[PDB]
Formats: C-alpha cells, sequence, structure tokens
C-alpha cells in the first residue's frame, strides 16, 4: 500500500518484461542501474504509480539509455538516448571489473613489464579503477579502466601487502583494448605477508576476554509494518533502499502529543568521494566516487547475527536487479535495533530532596559496504530526545604502494619497504528538510564575543548572531570551529508556544575539506566537498551533488549549476548538503587491517518542541 | 601494599588524631581539603611513606594553615600559616553554603527587598556562590559568598523554576555580616511550575519501552586487585580519588607482549570553570570553579545498580574527611563496567575469499557529581586498539533569571518570564605524560596543502607537518579545526621497528575557548581556559591550572605563572594540559530538566605498535 515501500522480486521481474517488451532490453544490453523513483510533491492526487529509474548500457558501442518505467501501469515512461562524451558515462558494471586483469595478461607491454620485475602473471591481481578525466584525448566517450598491479604468494595470501609499484595500465572495456601501459621504473615489491588471520602473525589469540549478552526478554520497543515502515518511541520513518545511495530515510517524523511533526522528508549519502594525495603518476589519477561510479548499494555485505549486529536484530533484506534485470536479494543486508546509551538526564536536588535519573537509548539502522580493500559502514542513529545522527565508519586494508628509498612528504611506511599514500574519505548527506512541514529557512549562527565597556563593564558578556539565508547565491557556507558556527534549519510560519519559530541545529564535526589544489580535475568534479554546506531549493531531479552521471565526466554538473539558478530558499521547499569527511595519514597500527575510524554529523532539536520532549520517560 | 591505594578510614582517622595532638584541629578548625600525596619522581622508591596535605580553615578569624602530615611514622612534616590576601582563600565549605540563607533572612534590607516582592522570607531558598574578585576593596583578605534567591512553593517544589532578579547580597561568612544588598529593581518572578516528577507536566508515562538486558554470564573480563588496580585486554593502571579533582587515573600502561609499556602517569581533570555571559550587575560576577572552589568529590553521587550503571558492575567507595576529620565513605561512587562497542574491523576480501569481523569493547570508569543545581558525569574509557577517551557529560537545572520584557542578547527564554543566561563549562585536563617512558615531546601536526605545478602537476598532493615544541613559552598553543591541527606527543628515545619515535595522537574537539574579554577579571583567573593547548616541565607543586587557592584570588595563578620558566620541555619530563569545553545557549529542551549533553577529547597511538594491537583478538 504504501509508495515508498522497498522494491519487491516482482517489481523487478515486472521492469524486465516491461523492457523487453519495448525491445530496449535485448541480448546486447546490461542494466548499470535501477531504482525506484520517489513520489513528486503532492500527498495523495495519483493513487499508487510505482516508477523506476534504469540506465541502460549496450555492450555493443551504441549509445545507452536512461529510461523511465511505470510497473503499475506496464509502460515505458520516457527513453532518451544519452551522449555520454557529453554527459557523463554510465557507473562501472561489476563485469567490467573481471575484464581488466583478463586483457591485460595478454598484453605484450604488461607481460614484458611484469617479466622485468620477475613475477609470475599468474600471481599478479589487478585493481580495477575509475578512470577520472584527465590529459588523455582518446578516452573521450569511451569507458575506460585503469589498473594497478598486486601480488598474490598463495590463494589466501592479502595481495595488498605486494604492491608492484611503477606500473599502471589503461583499459577499454568496450572494445577489449589495452589502451596504455606506463612503466616508470622497477620497485621492489614489499615481501612481508599481511595475513591478519595467520596465527605466525597474530599470535596465540587472547583467552581473557568474557561474553557480553544482550538479551531483550520481551522483544523490541519498535514495530516494523509494510515491510519498512518503523515506529520507535514517538520516531516514525520509512527505512528505503537504492543500489546507489544505500539506505535511505524517509518521512522522518516525531509524534508530539497527537500531532505527528514531519522533521525530514528524505536523507540520504548522496555522493561519497576519495581522493589520493601522492602525485606519483601511477596513483595521481586515483579518486573514488564510491557513490556515483561503483554504487555503494551494489555491495552491500549480509551481516552475521551476533558478529556484525550484537543483540535482538530485525533484518532487512533488500533486492536489487542485477546486470540482466533479474531480482537478487540482499540477504540481511540492514540491521536495526536498539541500543542503550546511558544517562538521559539526571539530577540530585539539595532544597527539594528529589533524585532523578533516566537512562536513554537509541534506535540504529546499519548497513555495510565492500568496494576492493575498503569496507564502510553506515549508521543513522535516533534518539529518545529528538538528536537525529549519522556515522560513517571505515575499516578494510589500506589502499598500498612502495615506500620510496628516501622518504616521501605524501606516503606513510607501514612496514619494510610498503607505503600507505595519503587520502581523503569525503561524504555528501543530503537531507530534504521538512520542519514542520515544507515552508524551511537556514540560519548560519556564530558565536559573538564583547568587548569590555559600556554595557559590559566587567567584560564577561557574549551573544550570538543569526543570518538567514536567502537566495542560492548566498548558502554556500563553510564551518569556523572557533566562532562555533552551527546552522538551524527552522520554520517561520510554525511557532513554538513562546512565539519564536521551530528549528534544528545541525552540528558538525569541522574536519577539513577538499585538500586538492583549486585547479585540479577532483576539484572540479566534487566541487561540494570544497565548501561544509549548501542549500538549494527543492527540484525533482536534483539528486546527487555530483549529478546523474560521474563516471569519467568532466566538471558542469552537480552542486555549482543547481546554485546558479539563485532560487528564493527563505521559508520554502529547501534541500541541506552537508560535506563531511576524514583526511587519513595511514599509522603502523593500520596495518594489516585497520580498526574503525568515524566521522559523521548530528541534528538536534533547537526550540522545536515546548520544553523537554522526555518527561514521560519512565525510571526503567 | 601499593603507594597507590585508595585512602582508607583507618589512614583519616589517623590523620585526625595526628592534627589533634598537634594541636591543629581545636573547636574552631575545619578540614577543608585533606588528600593523598603522590609519590615523588623515584623508579626505584622502596620505603613506604603515606603523606596527606591538609587545608585547616579557622572559623573564628584566625589565620588558615596548609599542613602535611606522614601517617606511616605519625608526625606532622610541616606546617605553613596562609595568607589569603596574597595567596587565596580555602575552599568553600559545606556548612558556610546554609549560613548565607540564615543570615539574609534577618538582614532589614534582604526582608524589606522580599516584602516588596510580597514573598515569604520562609520560602525563599539562596544559591550560596563563590565572589570571585571585582572591584570591592573593602573584600580582599576576607571570606565572601554571593547570594541569589529562588522561590520555593512548597518544600517539593523546584526552586529554580521561580528565580528573583534584581536582587543580589554578599555575605562575610567568617564575621557573619551582610556587606551589601543591591535591589536594581522589581521583576515578576516566573509562576510555572518546573516539577518533573509531577504528572501534571508529565502527562502519562510510556508503556512502549521494552526493557534491554545486559549481562555477563562468566563475569567481567578485568580483574581488581588491591582495591584500585585495574588489568583489563592487556591496559594497566590504578583507579584514584581525590576530594578535589575527583576520579584520578595514575600509571596507565598498555602490555605489549613481554613489556609493560608506560602511556600516561597521571590523568586527572584538573579544573573545571563555568562561566556566565550575562552583563546584568545581578550576575555579571557568576563564574563557578566547581573542582578549584567547592571540590567536584566531595559531592560525588552514589551510584545506583541498574538506573545510573547498567550491566555487570564493580563499584569502588571512596572515603574522604568531613569537615572534622572523620572518614565518610562515598557508597557505590565510582562504577567500573566493560561495553560492547561495535565493529573493531571488518574486511571481506574478493581476492583470498577471507571474510573477517571482529568486535571492539571499552573498559568505562565513571562517577558523577551535583554542584547545586548541575549534575556532571566524568567518564574515562579505554578501548582495545590503544585508544584513550575523556567524556564530561552535562545535565541537571539550568541556571534561571526572568527574561525581560523586550529581550536579551545574553539570555534565552525558557517559559514565559523564565530566562536562562548564556555560559560555557569549561574543562581543564591535566596529563603527566609517559609514553614509553618519561623523556617525551610535544608536536603539532598540520595539514599542508600544496599547489598545483611541477612535482604536483595534477594538483592532488597534499602533505603535513609537524613543528616541535622546545620551551614552555612557545608550548602555549590555539586550535586550528580547517587545518586539522593535533598535537604528537612522542619519545624520542624509543623508536618503533620502523625506526620512527613512538608516539600518541591527542585529538581535540576544537570547540570555543574562553570568550570573556581577555581584560576581564575572569580572564586573568581562568587564563587556561583561553587557549586549547600548554605544556609544561613536571613539577611537584604545579598541581593545577588555577594554583593551589582559586577561592577569591586576584589572577595569574597556575598556568601563566608556571609557563614563565621558560623550561626546556625537548624530551624531557612533561605535562599536556588541554583545555575544552561547551558553550551553552540554553534552548526550550534543556527545561525543566536538561538532557545529557557532552564534550571530551581522545588520544590515539600514533606509531606506538609495530602493527595493529588488535590482531589477537577472537572471534567469539
Ligand atoms: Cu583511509
Ligand atoms: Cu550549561
Ligand atoms: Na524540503
Ligand atoms: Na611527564
Amino acid at each position: 500500500a504504501s509508495p515508498f515501500r522497498l522494491a519487491s522480486a516482482g517489481e523487478i521481474s515486472e521492469v524486465q518484461g516491461i523492457l523487453r517488451t519495448a525491445g530496449l532490453l535485448g541480448p546486447e544490453k546490461r542494466i548499470a542501474y535501477l531504482g525506484v523513483l520517489d513520489p513528486a510533491r503532492g500527498a495523495g492526487s495519483e493513487a499508487e504509480d510505482r516508477r523506476f529509474r534504469v540506465f541502460i548500457h549496450d555492450v555493443s558501442g551504441a549509445r545507452p539509455q536512461e529510461v523511465t518505467v511505470s510497473v503499475t501501469n506496464g509502460t515505458v515512461i520516457s527513453a532518451v538516448e544519452l551522449d555520454t562524451a557529453a554527459t557523463g558515462e554510465l557507473p562501472v558494471l561489476e563485469e567490467e571489473f573481471e575484464v581488466v586483469e583478463q586483457l591485460l595478461a595478454t598484453d605484450e607491454r604488461w607481460l614484458k613489464a611484469l617479466a622485468a620485475r620477475n613475477l609470475d602473471v599468474s600471481k599478479v591481481r589487478v585493481a580495477p579503477l575509475s578512470a577520472g578525466v584527465f590529459e588523455y584525448a582518446e578516452e573521450r566517450g569511451r569507458r575506460i579502466l585503469r589498473g594497478l598491479a598486486f601480488v598474490q604468494d598463495f590463494p589466501e595470501d592479502s595481495a595488498w601487502a605486494h604492491p608492484v609499484d611503477g606500473l599502471v595500465a589503461y583499459v577499454d572495456v568496450v572494445s577489449k583494448e589495452v589502451t596504455r601501459v606506463i612503466d616508470t621504473g622497477v620497485f621492489p615489491v614489499p615481501a612481508e605477508h599481511g595475513n591478519y588471520t595467520d596465527p605466525e602473525l597474530t599470535g596465540p589469540l587472547r583467552t581473557t576476554q568474557k561474553p557480553i549478552s544482550i538479551t531483550q526478554p520481551e522483544g523490541p520497543s519498535f514495530t516494523v509494518t509494510g515491510g519498512n515502515h518503523i515506529e520507535w518511541e514517538k520516531w516514525s520513518l520509512d527505512v528505503g533502499f537504492d543500489v546507489r545511495e544505500g539506505v535511505v530515510l524517509h518521512n522522518i517524523a516525531f509524534r508530539d502529543g497527537d500531532r505527528l511533526r514531519p522533521i525530514i522528508n528524505r536523507a540520504s549519502i548522496a555522493e561519497m568521494v576519495v581522493p589520493y594525495g601522492d602525485p606519483s603518476p601511477i596513483r595521481s589519477w586515483q579518486n573514488y566516487f564510491d557513490t556515483g561510479e561503483y554504487l555503494v548499494g551494489q555491495y552491500a555485505n549480509s551481516l552475521e547475527l551476533g558478529c556484525d549486529c550484537l543483540g535482538d536484530i530485525t533484518y532487512l533484506s533488500p533486492v536489487i536487479s542485477d546486470a540482466f534485470g533479474n531480482p537478487r536479494e540482499i540477504r540481511n543486508g540492514i540491521c536495526m535495533h536498539e541500543e542503550d546509551w546511558g544517562i538521559l538526564a539526571k539530577h540530585s536536588d539539595l532544597w527539594s530532596g528529589i533524585n532523578y535519573t533516566r537512562r536513554n537509548r537509541r534506535m540504529v539502522i546499519s548497513f555495510f559496504t565492500t568496494i576492493g580493500n575498503y569496507d564502510y559502514g553506515f549508521y543513522w542513529y535516533l534518539y529518545l530526545d529528538g538528536t537525529i545522527e549519522f556515522e560513517a565508519k571505515a575499516t578494510g586494508v589500506v589502499f598500498t604502494s612502495a615506500f620510496p628509498e628516501g622518504g616521501s612528504d605524501n606516503i606513510s611506511q607501514l612496514a619494510p619497504g610498503l607505503g600507505a599514500p595519503f587520502h581523503q574519505h569525503i561524504f555528501s548527506a543530503r537531507l530534504d528538510m521538512a520542519i514542520d512541514g515544507f515552508t524551511n529557512r537556514v540560519e548560519e549562527e556564530d558565536v559573538v564575543r564583547q568587548t569590555m565597556g559600556p554595557g559590559n563593564e566587567r567584560g564577561n558578556a557574549f551573544s550570538r548572531k543569526r543570518t538567514v539565508l536567502t537566495r542560492e547565491s548566498e548558502a554556500v557556507r563553510e564551518a569556523d570551529a572557533r566562532t562555533g558556527r552551527t546552522w538551524i534549519i527552522s520554520n517561520p510560519e510554525s511557532k513554538n508556544r513562546l512565539n519564536e519559530p521551530v528549528g534544528y541545529k545541525l552540528h558538525a564535526h569541522n574536519q577539513p575539506t577538499l585538500l586538492a589544489d583549486p585547479g585540479s580535475s577532483i576539484a572540479r568534479r566534487a566541487a561540494f566537498a570544497t565548501k561544509d554546506l549548501w542549500v538549494t531549493r527543492y527540484a525533482d531531479d536534483e539528486r546527487y551533488p555530483t549529478g546523474d552521471f560521474v563516471n569519467q565526466h568532466s566538471g558542469g554538473a552537480g552542486l555549482p549549476s543547481y546554485i546558479a539558478q539563485d532560487r528564493d530558499i527563505d521559508g520554502q521547499d529547501i534541500v541541506v548538503w552537508h560535506t563531511f569527511g576524514l583526511t587519513h595519514f595511514p599509522r603502523v597500527e593500520d596495518w594489516p587491517i585497520m580498526p574503525v575510524d568515524t566521522v559523521g554529523f548530528k541534528l538536534r532539536p533547537e526550540g522545536f518542541f515546548d520544553r523537554s520532549p522526555v518527561l514521560d520517560v519512565p525510571a526503567n
């Protein structure tokens, strides 16, 4: 019934049938992206029309297509031929990754390079990576992957311990041609293994850890209905899943008395970029757009009870399409559970004699993805007191290189001869706001210091200032941790009992943004990542900060082009885009497998409620 | 047997008898502070000598004294008379709190001010607040408290809902004179109650929360020996308790294979200040030094199983002295337990076929204190991967005022006519470092951006730089979130297997520091709070960032005086002092009882280990 229900296996099969019947999905076609479209603005109206957007690749080299289908009515709504040299290539296909190592294994230049290093081609793994846009004219309009080599000494060996530096190859994966093989010189291949399950390296395992048992004897406090609608401790929301963005939260609302009050219409991580800061020509092109180029939902892990998710777990198993339009289930791909979260509020009062303690808890919605060497956990948290928080957890194996003899300003040493280039992991959260409805505005709040003098004779006063962002051209903002800068999203037409507009405050972690030179290719392609906060007027087709087709696309799409429209955002339907990330200078302790590091953001109510919203929490 | 064991009831009783026999504890004497002294530097100290430091107040007006006693030998080691106009007054005594309200209840100016407001004197509570040092020449050398009034409608009423604005009194608590009563005008006393246990205000309590059961069927993984020595998951440390600082951690070390490696010799929160930013003369003097003026350890809560501390809990019950030298047990004053902490490390490898997941845990050591309207939780965390973290949790009831007709730049409105002045909560962590031993140094690490050009032709490179702090005069540092600034504490004489100095990196939250004008009284007395990081050379008597006697000291004591010695800190026995805090613009949701907000810092290994230290964690 709900328009926001997860896509079903039947819907995906019906999309396949509709596309085949229309002549759009013959044997030479591949589905590079398939996802359900959100309803247009206007609750109700069309009783129910489930629409899907599909990107269709052609393996014979014909132009790809973008198609919109109505599964409800069994019709193709629109189909447009794409000019990829202009608007960008489709996302990378899983089947294209395998092509790279196979093609290189028969190329005379590649084999000569491996022979010069005394390496057996049967032991050389090739990491197939996205190409970006650089100086190579022949790559315009072609689907290119670039390959970096690692040695695997035996089938269970961690190849990341043995990078083959000085060597890179470029591959046209449609015409199956090796365009270039670049060899800048022989580097020793680091010889130490990185096998973190080898007892030779782990030593004897600890016997000291006693079990921690987390159970809920009466079951969890949340309910799941309609497959993906959650009700928990006055929160209401729908949990979506898209193969590009991963978990998407819809219709986040809070039950305040008898009113269901909207807070966020749609919350997602709409892009994530991993730029590398090593100027070696072997790696200076390396930038992963995990969301836009690879599609993070495609690589979601199946999460194991007691290991990945601990406690009383409710799972969702979202369905995605494979490259031929067949439904594929990601079994146990989303974990949901509640967690104790310490003290919520506490006071022991001398004058009244009342001692008061209440405990906090949070609802957790999580999934984990694996893209090559890296593994990323995405966690959304809802708290009893109205706080909403996102946290990304980065782990996996760091990307490696040789460590040069005379040292490096851009690479860390992890082991003898083994380096790890500096890099960042930068996320973009797209928050389609709906604070008490769709009439919203953003204010920037700074601390204000005051000088000692008349009206401040003891020099103790301090204050704050709020600046309303009224047009898109002024809504590209930077962090300022020194002045305690935050942003408030408020509804000027909905007031609390003190006659002030209701609002939520965005608290950033104030980590560095994109470090690359502003003239670089990556700064143009990931322009969103150069600023901490952007605000746009809502529009149906403005979904990603990097545009629809990121792979091998130059600049010209995404947030800088949206903002140029200079639309009114003062009491309007607005979208907040928040950039946040980690700057990773790898340490010895990150090797051979990295302990989790985290980054995120949170939103807290700011005069949204008329008093604390957790006065009705019982005393356990 | 350990020199770092908690003080026992017997030791405190023996101190009392020693002082009494020496003639130092007559009927006019009060103990304002009593605490054990740490052993002096000596990696070979064999003879046990337990020494206590005592501040003795005289209620008849004689000069106070600082006394040092040896319990082991039963003697007074030294006793010095204090000139408090010079070096500061002694901490506030719990018994002086009551004196303020009683003295005012018979002062004719106070009674006339209440009569004008139609307030029954029997219902007016007076908060006894520290005085600071301002323009009142008559206060130099006198023991002053200032009082602000709140109305309690009935014995169980929350008086904080009913501030009496426009009225302040000053009291000499030794001679028992009311020195000034200032009445700047009549403000309505806010009438709404703030009784968070009144069903009229809470509504029906939720019936939706199902229990979360956290148990350890085989017991916890840590051991406690000698009363307060902890061993847990390769960590080793001693848990101390001091009536001024609260929980203190001693001898933090990590068992790396065969060797026990020191990390931190002593960790404590050595001061905390709460400055108010309201320029009204009723409150513009208001600054709490909770540690230095009030002593946060003496107000520690007894923590209740299942409410304050959930799980398999091991308690410590520290013993302190009352004002007469009798031992007083703080039953269940310290909670210790381990907690699951999500994923530690995870990777699914395509090439090796190995799927690997490990879970993280942390050890928690906590206590909670109540000073007037505020309640603070102090949490130390030790993680499996070598991370050390501190977290402060602020809750309780906000301090209130009238909300002026026409608004305010310095006060938030919480309810009709009820305001909450802006303020900060600023902490100073004192970290006596011992990274692999006592030869340590601090480096400041900044990200370095590079310009596109020769050697960086694609404009992707970025780097970092480290600056050694060599002398105390250059070791007063500010945060810079934009450049990712952190500080590394290293041992230049202890190298890891890559021949680099072992180190730990301090990650700050980069919140604003003290906002008051640099010429203010509070900026001079809380100078530590104006900068994020200070580094000093260790000295036995440099214990607190604000000096030994904070109450009514005119300024400059502590860190500015220490730093002025300009000692060598490059490869020496050094102490790191980190300032961090919360800037609190109260929100409606903070009323009538405030949900917890948090701030803290963490330290992560930076080449301290030769590879990840958690490869030997089992799968469970
Ligand atoms: Cu990284
Ligand atoms: Cu506060
Ligand atoms: Na919106
Ligand atoms: Na030291």
